[PDB]
């Protein structure tokens, strides 16, 4: 009964909100590559939501047999911003808007629960979206111990809206993701906005798949009766 019980849609960011995914992807792998090292843009899509030392250490340790340095870690998370930001800003996921502004219709209350401390998308959000969102009922990478996919975000996201998990949806666009909103005991539907494998998001736990943000939209009311 999911049109009487649901309250909140918990959004993701960085692939979900905003257009994002193609900047960081390509600056990591353009960042490792000029350190000849080999990290492939899919392969980036996998490892969103793992932290830069994670990440780096992963590909440290197949390539080169050991770990990173905290001084490697923190010069190349330098470069990659670097690189990131000398792209152009990320636009809004094309979607996003028409998703949110459908959910509001129905008396639902849009919240965001990100990974990212990186201010820079984290203020946008207010004004990409206005009177979307409240700050009260977003989680980011300032309120968690654990990121994805560990379920503490949306764990917490439920706890600052009071809500129970049976009220809430999570939409997300990645592997860590989903299986962060499927542990935190949510009913999770994936968007598969980028290059990968629509099963790897079914196989970390998502209850639904769709290809786009616009897609969901479309097909949100066949979702909720
Ligand atoms: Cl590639
Ligand atoms: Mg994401
Ligand atoms: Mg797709």
């Amino acid at each position: 009964h999911m049109r009487k019980k649901l309250k909140a849609v918990l959004f993701d960011m960085n692939g979900v909100l905003f257009n994002s995914m193609p900047y960081h992807s390509e600056a990591w792998h353009q960042v490792m590559k000029t350190h000849g090292l080999d990290l492939s843009r899919e392969e980036a899509y996998m490892h969103e939501g793992r932290t830069g030392a994670s990440t780096i250490n992963i590909v440290f340790q197949r390539e080169l047999g050991k770990e990173a340095t905290q001084e490697e870690i923190e010069s190349i998370y330098h470069e990659k911003s670097i690189l990131f930001n000398s792209y152009p800003e990320a636009e809004r996921m094309p979607g996003a808007w028409e998703l949110l502004q459908k959910v509001k219709s129905e008396g639902l209350t849009p919240m965001v629960v990100t990974g990212s401390g990186q201010l820079s998308l984290l203020e946008r959000l207010e004004h990409n979206f206005p009177g979307m969102f409240h700050k009260e009922l977003m989680v980011t990478a300032f309120d968690v111990k654990y990121g994805k996919p560990n379920p503490e975000p949306y764990l917490m996201a439920l706890k600052k809206g009071g809500l129970k998990a049976d009220e809430a949806v999570v939409i997300e666009n990645a592997p860590l993701g989903v299986e962060a909103g499927h542990k935190a005991g949510i009913f999770t539907i994936a968007v598969n906005t980028g290059p990968l494998d629509g099963q790897v998001l079914l196989d970390a736990g998502a209850d639904l798949l769709f290809p786009s943000m616009q897609t969901l939209c479309d097909s949100w009311d066949t979702i909720m009766l």
